[PDB]
RNA sequence: UGGUUGUCGUCAGCUCGUGUCGUGAGAUGUUGGGUUAAGUCCCGCAACGAGCGCAACCCUUGAUCUUAGUUGCCAGCAUUCA
């Protein structure tokens, strides 16, 4: 584990109290995340990944977080589950249907582009149905083959995603979340104690979820 | 009274659905950052590509192609006052 900077956690002026729990220690006006907790933490969330893997269950990473966002993607595709790295579209879950009116448009885009429908419009529509597909992609290029909802969520810092938390909750969605001292636990089912801010810590903790895919697919 | 006249005729916006926010009336997107003649456009952002009015749809003029060459046209030939 630290090697990879997961104990460092927030300042103290940044905490919430119900991460005191899994505290151990301040050290230079920054609060100490408590290893032995972790370890067990993500050990019971690698149980429950495995487990949800191996009912063919859904899971979708979610990183919006400069530090996370190629972690999560490189980590979901390899993973063959579905991500968000981009930004979190209100109403990505409970509103999926109108989200998947648009996943439907951008693989119809595509498909404009592989028949050479292209060549028969152009100049005004290809520009803007490039930049229609290309800003598609862009948001919706993690969850392109996701035909129905997830069954959990891995997200990287609640307090920044709160949008797919407070979305996750509305549909009893269970979430796989790393929590750092700013986030409230409570809020989460599966909860990681852990750095949020430093790259190989993110890229740590994905990793072993990805893996927990993995060796259940096997 | 009908109808038809004059007379305030453009002059400024309304939104996609569901989702989201409040006990509720409502708010969001359709508050922000630049841009344009603009009711424009990109970047935004619990709202998400983009919608209706606008414009266009009608008619006319500006270039050129295809077809049509007669009663139109004559460059190239015969002509003659033409």
């Amino acid at each position: 584990l630290l090697e990879a900077g997961v104990h460092f956690g927030h300042q103290t002026r940044r905490w919430n109290p119900k991460m005191k729990r899994y505290i151990f220690t301040e050290r230079n006006g920054i609060y100490i995340i408590d290893l032995q907790k972790t370890v067990k933490k993500v050990e019971e969330a690698y149980n429950f990944t495995k487990n949800l893997a191996a009912e063919g269950g859904k899971i979708l990473f979610v990183g919006t977080k400069k530090q996370a966002q190629d972690s999560v993607k490189e980590e979901a595709q390899r993973s063959g589950m579905y991500y968000v790295n981009q930004r979190w579209l209100g109403g990505t879950l409970t509103n999926f249907e109108t989200i998947q009116k648009r996943i439907k448009r951008l693989k119809d885009i595509e498909k404009m582009q592989e028949n050479g429908t292209f060549d028969v419009l152009p100049k005004k529509e290809v520009v803007q149905l490039k930049k229609e597909l290309e800003r598609l992609e862009k948001f919706l290029g993690g969850i392109k083959d996701m035909k129905d909802l997830p069954d959990a969520l891995f997200i990287i810092d609640p307090r920044k995603e709160r949008i797919a938390v407070a979305e996750a909750r509305k549909l009893n969605i269970p979430i796989i979340g790393i929590v750092d001292t700013n986030c409230d636990p409570d809020e989460i089912d599966v909860v990681i104690p852990a750095n949020d801010d430093a790259i190989r810590a993110v890229k740590l903790l994905t990793s072993k979820m990805a893996d927990a895919i993995l060796e259940a697919k096997q």
